[PDB]
């Protein structure tokens, strides 16, 4: 899709909803879920805390704090994945993923907890999968349980080929040899959607990549922070792209989503793959022109020159631009990146309506934006096979929306906002003054 | 997708198949089917003839000639739609569409015939749907019977907003009023996928548009000459775009495929909608630069400015380019268009494999190209939800490929070629010298 203008974003205020801030100053609130007890449960990435909030009173209880969660002030690491067992009433388990120190500097671990109703706390931790890659950038970490009773987990590309990890070789396209696999060497588990048994083992029916069946379900991902099943069993996803081409994807077994060789469509438009890990020397700068313009010494491959297989294009890009696009626009001052044609999608939620469903929201996907301060509504057809029209911005504000859910009746939305960061103002200019720092906000349909 | 180069087409010779011309004297062969009798049936668009060919021997019989078929030498009209009833043994009907004079100058008519095996001919014609738009351009006309036992028919935009119909207002986005339906006025039946009952009536479960349920199933199409159901009931389609953005689409009930406001993706790249019907200068010329550059006077709408509803993007474009693209390529001397970043897909065929299935052709869609002289192989995932990778060209030749099918076994392909027309040679130049004019060719 084509980028919206600052003016089109600005007018998306959603006057049809009543806003009520339930909590503020949470410490990097990250994920929220409608609980099996009909209470709002949410995580604090920074502290490892799992909070349960009473929707009516806003009353908060710190149900549990995951011990030894490692978090960097300037990183996207910490407590990430969070889900309940689908049949909680009979299988009182909570699944999480987190950044922990790797004895063998960090690792990501997927772990199960048992919820104790009588003591109201989490207990009996079991590490399902440990030794996973870890870094300060592009961790992803969305964790869901599918209709097939498997764990689906997004693990980002770790930030390789940009910023502080500029010269590390991106592994989004790499998959394990049986040897690595036998040694539980999961270094290729970057830029992937993993599928695992509820006990952490490899599903016998997982896709085969280069002759090996591992935890990988799909590959070629950058930073997929949104993952949600539809009522008919399909898997929708949102993913952060570089300077362009954030994506909405449909996740299909064994698919290759192209990163980093391809961003968005295979269109050679507005992006090219500059592999700094192959650059002549580690002294060259990243011009930050999305590979369209690069410094001498770095090998660039067009999306059309890539030779990978099973490439699956996105359903929708936010956004795609042409080679002439200016990635250095002097409107976002020293925070140029905020003016890039992206929306920085932080999650992905399948709206399921209910007895008070919101008019016209059937088969929609809600996708919160960090840098634009809106929540997008994206319509699909009734079979969730295609999108209809464009991503509609809602709830415009000077906030970084991090996650969103709806109440069972469907007439109330609950959203989380970031504690700090940059957001685009009504006039396209950049601000780090967030209206609702680290909040739990409720939007009630009038 | 990004355009291949002359050299990339040139190299798609498919030295792994054996070519053998089965028939070569055809006059504008258009559609070909694998018949319920295990013979190959094909049509001649200009003559209205329906031929049957023995796949083994190559013996051919003219089973019937549809009477009073109208065809302009310079046109795409004639006998178009052609399908068999799915339960032929018990319902020996053949469904066609054809250009006929309109007493009330032409109209398109969807008609049924009954097959008589003892006399081996067609009879008892029944007009299912008449009074459909007709013109010399963009007729489309693919006719298929779905798993729901309904007729699905593609009807083009009639060429409006280009060439001889430049100043006519494109109706791809228009739908009928309940008053037009009641009156059997089907003028809005342009640039659509229609869905009809086997008797021509309106299916009670068809989609509703602007308040009315008509034969329209989907709208916003240019020239969709390809239509094929997959084994799991999905509807794949191919469609001719203008100077760019030919499409592979997945047809979903009530979808809007964007034409003419949007070509390919809604990306504002390489196309814009210049509405000549709205220009004040009937004097205005078409610069033929795909809306990127136009003469003064004609109103232009960007893809991103369109206020459409239910817009469904293509699965794949052949091809998409940027605004810096030059639509005036010298390599193609006089026939500049041939060098345009399109492939001109004339059909769409779902490869069903079989006992001798071509290795790795599982879940593929075959798309013949007129202007490039290839057959593209397009891979989809096993649920026919997404494409995998790109369109792989095959059988490069100086021929205009018009249709393609496979034998039940899956190891032989049958293709039709045009009698005449321009085709891109191995090195980019255009030639009107076709290697196998109007033939039925088999690739083993
Ligand atoms: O392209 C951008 O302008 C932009 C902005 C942001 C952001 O505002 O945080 C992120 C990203 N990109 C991005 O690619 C990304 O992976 C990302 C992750 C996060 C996050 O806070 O977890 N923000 C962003
Ligand atoms: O863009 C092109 O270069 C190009 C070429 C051709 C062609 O070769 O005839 C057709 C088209 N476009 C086209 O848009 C189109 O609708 C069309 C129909 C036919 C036909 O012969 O039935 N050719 C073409
Ligand atoms: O450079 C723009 C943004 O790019 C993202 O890939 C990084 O994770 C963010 O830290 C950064 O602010
Ligand atoms: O102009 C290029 C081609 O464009 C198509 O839209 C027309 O149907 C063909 O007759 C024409 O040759
Ligand atoms: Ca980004
Ligand atoms: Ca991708
Ligand atoms: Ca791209
Ligand atoms: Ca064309
Ligand atoms: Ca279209
Ligand atoms: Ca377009």
């Amino acid at each position: 899709d084509v980028p919206l203008t600052p003016s089109q974003f600005a007018k998306a205020k959603s006057e049809n909803f009543d806003k009520k801030v339930i909590l503020s100053n949470l410490n990097k609130p990250h994920a929220l879920l409608w609980g099996p007890d009909n209470q709002i449960w949410l995580t604090e990435r920074a502290t490892g805390k799992i909070l349960r909030v009473n929707p009516e009173s806003g009353s908060v209880k710190t149900v549990f704090q995951v011990p030894e969660i490692v978090n960097d002030a300037d990183g996207q690491n910490g407590l990430l994945g969070f889900a309940f067992h689908p049949d909680f009433k009979n299988n009182p388990y909570i699944y999480i993923s987190g950044t922990f120190k790797n004895p063998k500097p960090n690792q990501t671990i997927i772990r199960r907890y048992t919820y104790n109703k009588s003591t109201d706390t989490l207990e009996k931790p079991v590490d399902l999968l440990a030794g996973l890659p870890s870094s300060k950038d592009h961790q992803s970490g969305r964790l869901v349980i599918g209709p097939d009773q498997k764990i689906y987990y997004t693990i980002g590309d770790q930030g390789r080929n940009q910023l502080a990890y500029l010269f590390l070789p991106n592994q989004a396209q790499h998959t394990p040899t049986q040897q690595e696999l036998n040694g539980k060497d999961y270094h290729t588990y970057m830029g992937k959607v993993l599928r695992l048994n509820l006990d952490g083992s490899i599903p016998k029916d997982n896709p085969s990549f280069n002759g090996v069946v591992s935890h990988i379900y799909t590959l070629g991902h950058r930073n997929p922070q949104g993952l949600a099943f539809t009522p008919n069993g399909k898997l929708l996803q949102s993913e952060q792209g570089p300077n362009s081409d954030d994506e909405i994807n449909l996740i299909v077994k064994g698919g290759n989503y192209g990163w980093p060789n391809v961003a968005g469509y295979k269109d050679d438009s507005g992006y090219a793959y500059a592999n700094y890990s192959a650059a002549a020397n580690k002294s060259i700068k990243d011009l930050a022109q999305n590979g369209v313009k690069v410094a001498a010494g770095v090998p660039v491959t067009k999306e059309s020159e890539w030779t990978g297989k099973n490439f699956v294009p996105p359903l929708k890009t936010l956004y795609t631009v042409q080679d002439t696009y200016n990635y250095n626009d002097p409107t976002c001052g020293e925070m140029t990146y905020i003016c890039w044609p992206t929306v920085a999608p932080s999650s992905a939620y399948v709206y399921k309506g209910g007895k008070k469903a919101i008019t016209g929201w059937e088969n929609t996907l809600l996708v919160p934006s960090l840098k634009r301060g809106v929540i997008f509504r994206i319509k699909l057809d009734p079979t969730y096979s295609t999108t209809y029209d464009d991503a509609v911005p809602m709830f415009k504000s000077n906030n970084r929306y991090r996650d969103v859910i709806a109440s069972p009746d469907g007439n109330v939305l609950y959203v989380l906002t970031d504690t700090a960061g940059n957001v685009q103002k009504d006039d396209g200019s950049v601000t780090n003054t967030l209206e609702n720092p680290g909040s739990l906000i409720k939007f009630t349909y009038k």
